């Protein structure tokens, strides 16, 4: 598969900055390395010989999308490419999985870096850690409790090859808010992970979880906690993070079906309902108030949950306006450039500029009028390869008990 250069005229684009800017009537060249040649008004833009022609009147193209906390698995390989298959089909041009089962993904990862197979950049965890709670989940096991064993655990990830670091730092939603993974344990992980520039994810879901972790020098809190004033200056400045501070992924799209979903629907028990609304209440308070501190906020779902399709990335950003008081050009400026940052790799994606990769989200309408806009791309254009496909295949009935939960 070769990059054929092409440009794509008369588009409206929706920027994703902070400020919600658009520009209109707008041609986007992208050259045969894969990158933004020219971003510039159509009329004054012509079209290099021998430069595919796309034709985008009528259409609003954006950066492509970017989830920060995905799965690839609910044999393997072709699970793994088919999953992340449907979330750049949903418009994903960059994903970031936490929890592999092995290093199934970072094999897939490779194969997309080399050029032989499509599909989205991704930011590979391998197997999360934490201390195995037996619920048959994969991970690797901290049993000792010693900061060597977690060191050495690290290690092992490190030298299969991954680009970030899943840590369990609490148990998870439906888990009772504790007041478990040490402050020392962390620190091991991230110190050793830090010096292979690889960024490190704990999930949080307790104030505790989350001080702890951002004390180790965690770079992504998910899903998270309410805050206080010391928790936000941690995230502002943290000295032990890679880049000296920490983001949050709210990840709402991941506790809000155990709340408002009958348990007829869900199957969890009623103390896992309380412990799940206790938690998710946190969840959402905690984004709201560092989202009012202007800290940094980025967008994941955490895919491969039973309520949460691996195409539903649009639905995180309807739910940071409607509950952590964003508004769509911020929600959309999160999915995109904040994501980007977040990550590590805004120096290559996350926004429509000359250099940058061709990741290019194609719309048929406005989602600043819109979020759901999101939902049914017109095209995709990852790193300046177009999907030729028509789009993610849907599940009728769980989009229909989501819908009618979020109404």
């Amino acid at each position: 598969p070769i990059v054929e250069p092409f440009a794509l005229a008369h588009a409206t684009i929706v920027t994703g900055d902070k400020a919600g800017t658009i520009l209109r009537n707008m041609t986007i060249v992208v050259g045969a390395d894969g990158r933004i040649e020219q971003v510039a008004p159509s009329i004054e833009t012509s079209i290099p010989a021998e430069y595919h022609y796309l034709d985008g009147t009528g259409k609003i193209v954006m950066p492509g999308l970017i989830n920060a906390h995905t799965h690839l698995f609910s044999y393997m390989a072709a699970t793994v490419k088919h999953n992340a298959t449907t979330l750049l089909e949903s418009g994903v041009t960059t994903i970031r999985t936490l929890g592999d089962v092995g290093y199934e993904v970072v094999t897939l990862r490779d194969q997309i870096d080399a050029g032989q197979i499509l599909g989205p950049r991704i930011l590979a965890s391998g197997p999360l850690m934490a201390i195995p709670e037996g619920h048959g989940a994969p991970l690797i096991a901290l049993t000792s409790g010693t900061p060597e064993e977690a060191r050495t655990a690290v290690a092992q990830n490190l030298k299969a090859g991954v680009n970030a670091i899943k840590i369990a730092a609490t148990g998870g939603v439906t888990d009772a808010q504790e007041i478990q993974m040490s402050v020392e344990q962390m620190r091991a992980i991230c110190d050793e992970a830090h010096q292979y520039g690889v960024i490190v994810g704990a999930h949080a879901q307790s104030p505790e979880g989350v001080r702890r972790s951002l004390l180790a020098g965690v770079d992504t809190i998910e899903h998270g906690s309410v805050l206080d004033d010391e928790l936000i200056g941690m995230f502002r400045h943290n000295p032990n993070a890679l880049r000296g501070y920490s983001a949050l992924i709210p990840t709402l799209s991941a506790g809000l079906p155990l709340t408002l979903l009958g348990q007829d629907v869900t199957g969890i028990t009623d103390i896992q309902l309380e412990n799940s609304k206790n938690v998710v209440g946190g969840m959402v308070s905690g984004a709201r108030q560092a989202h009012e501190a202007g800290l940094m906020i980025g967008v994941g779902t955490d895919t491969g949950m039973t309520f949460v399709p691996q195409y539903a990335t649009w639905r995180e950003l309807e739910l940071l306006v409607a509950y952590a008081g964003f508004s769509p050009a911020e929600a959309l400026h999160a999915a995109t450039a904040v994501n980007a940052s977040i990550l590590g790799v805004d120096a290559e994606t996350g926004s429509l500029e000359v250099g940058k990769s061709a990741d290019l989200l194609v719309l048929n309408a406005n989602p600043l009028d819109d979020l759901r806009a999101l939902e049914h791309p017109a095209l995709v254009i990852a790193a300046g390869h177009p999907v030729w496909r028509p789009g993610p295949k849907r599940f009728a009935d769980i989009d229909a008990l989501l819908d009618e939960a979020y109404a």
